[PDB]
């Protein structure tokens, strides 16, 4: 893959670090999307509160 | 919003029903996200193998 093309041209030190980097970079994408939720919520919320 | 006017209409039964949904349309939403790391972590993989 074009992936896979690219990443084989870095060092295994900076292989090494962009693994270790993709754990943590999920977990805060997994926070954005629970602040996304809340706006999603919200209408709803609103909605219910204007019948 | 067009969408909050759309949830105005809905009776408190639809409404409740809409936001019991988000819950199980997040944790599909995290499940994705963790595909897409998976996906991710490959490629890195497959450089360090190829050293």
């Amino acid at each position: 893959s074009m992936d896979f093309d690219f990443l084989k041209n870095l060092s295994l030190e900076e292989l090494q670090m962009r693994l270790k980097a993709l754990d943590p970079m999920m977990e805060r994408e997994i926070e954005e999307l629970r602040q996304r939720y809340t706006a999603k919520r919200q209408p709803i919320l609103d909605a219910m509160d204007a019948k």
